[PDB]
């Protein structure tokens, strides 16, 4: 018979080797990281095992990411039984099941394939979800709705379903790749048939635009980030200069200094009064929110202009305690904003810093396996190598399957204190 680019595809063993163990020991790792960070998830979250005075508001970004634990949970449920059995038993899917004989490895490529693309399309969509946050709230608010966070899996499982379908019908059936345990879907084809490649092309496209997406609006949300941690330092600077004009003019001497001072505080308080809040962007300027902080920056400036009034008629003593009036009214008017913008600025950037440390390893883990799919329907593969090039799609293969370890294990860190103050502090 011919000589197939796969070198040991149809062995009925498990090919000689070893690091066995290793793969249970990753199993094992993953499955206990996955099941710390539901238990923190339950103790300090969404957890619905009892009733908890707090509760706090679901957000739908801590939706998805429980969402994608659970999906990753249940993918490792049923994927690692078969793994463990190949390997207990030194057996290939292909033959460890007498009446699935081929079933047990195709159903479970069917299920590696659907929970990559499940994986992918519910981290496209928390890096939506986080773009929109800052930049288009209210599109935020008239779409992306509490009921989002549990809506988005079932379509995103129906997709993959949809989509992972094809294989079954024709278009890139799948094959077993040497070591036995993995199964995928088939990278190379020397022989052109167009069908077969065609859905791995799809495939591989199909990913890399994904990721694409999600570095992009990735960026977009951290540029918003940005801008919104710079108007909120504007703000904080323009404080920090009216409280030096306020201590200037309640020891000013002469009345050229307090009419100096005045009027430094007077365009500081101009440029201030045309800021906007970072979330308060949905809403026209009329709800209590800003206007309030709206009628205080009027007072201030009335304020400001009756000092300027004072000054210029000589008095001193009026001045001080008009300014004495600015400083007991401003407090009330700006404090509690400033704090709250600060506070919804803290949960952005936790928020966008979970997104990027995820897509960072999805990006690192998911590029390989579609530089190798390239490989192999593009350039050639006139039997260029049985062993080298196979040991390193066992190991594109190996970093795609890390991806499941990995995201619970780096989820726990952002629930620590420690990891959380060097980030905020750092930002704040």
């Amino acid at each position: 018979m011919k000589s197939p680019f796969y070198r040991c595809q149809n062995t009925t063993s498990v090919e000689k080797g070893n690091s066995a163990v290793m793969g249970g020991v990753l199993f094992s790792t993953g499955l206990l990281g996955n099941l710390l960070a539901l238990g923190l998830l339950a103790r300090s979250g969404l957890g619905w095992c009892s009733r908890r005075p707090l509760r706090p508001l679901p957000s739908v970004f801590y939706m998805l990411v429980c969402g994608l634990t659970v999906t990753d949970l249940l993918g490792k449920c049923l994927l690692s039984p078969v793994v463990l059995a190949a390997y207990a038993q030194n057996r290939s899917l292909r033959v460890l099941a007498p009446a699935l004989d081929n079933s047990l490895c195709q159903a479970f490529a069917f299920f590696m394939s659907f929970f990559g693309l499940s994986s992918t399309l519910q981290l496209l969509a928390m890096a939506l979800e986080c773009w929109l946050s800052l930049g288009h709230p209210f599109f935020y608010r008239r779409h992306i709705t509490l009921r989002l966070g549990a809506l988005v899996a079932p379509v995103v499982s129906a997709f993959s379903l949809a989509f992972c379908a094809l294989p079954f019908m024709g278009f890139g059936k799948f094959v077993q790749y040497c070591p036995g345990t993995w199964c995928f879907i088939q990278m190379v084809h020397e022989e052109g048939s167009l069908s077969v490649l065609g859905y791995s092309v799809l495939y591989s496209s199909l990913m890399a635009l994904l990721v694409l997406a999600t570095v992009l609006c990735n960026l977009g949300a951290m540029r918003n980030l940005y801008a919104a941690r710079r108007q909120l330092a504007d703000l904080e600077d323009n404080w920090e200069t009216l409280n030096d004009n306020l201590k200037v003019i309640e020891k000013a001497d002469n009345a050229a200094q307090v009419k100096d001072a005045l009027t430094k505080m007077r365009a500081a308080a101009l440029d201030a009064q045309k800021a906007t809040p970072p979330k308060l962007e949905d809403k026209s300027p009329d709800s209590p929110e800003m206007k309030d902080f709206r009628h205080g920056f009027d007072i201030l400036v009335g304020q400001i202009d009756d000092a300027l009034k004072l000054a210029n008629e000589g008095k001193v003593k009026e001045a001080q305690a008009a300014a004495e009036q600015l400083k007991t009214t401003r407090n009330a008017y700006i404090q509690k904003y400033l704090e709250r913008a600060r506070s919804t600025l803290l949960e952005e950037l936790d928020h966008l810093l979970l997104l990027a440390l995820m897509t960072v390893l999805f990006t690192m883990c998911s590029l390989p396996v579609i530089y190798r799919a390239y490989y192999g329907a593009f350039k050639d593969v006139k039997e260029k190598n049985r062993t080298s090039e196979e040991a390193e799609d066992l190991r594109a293969l190996r970093f795609l399957s890390v991806i499941s370890i990995v995201d619970p294990w780096i989820f726990i860190i952002f629930r620590s204190p420690v990891f959380r103050i060097f980030f905020h502090k750092i930002f704040i």
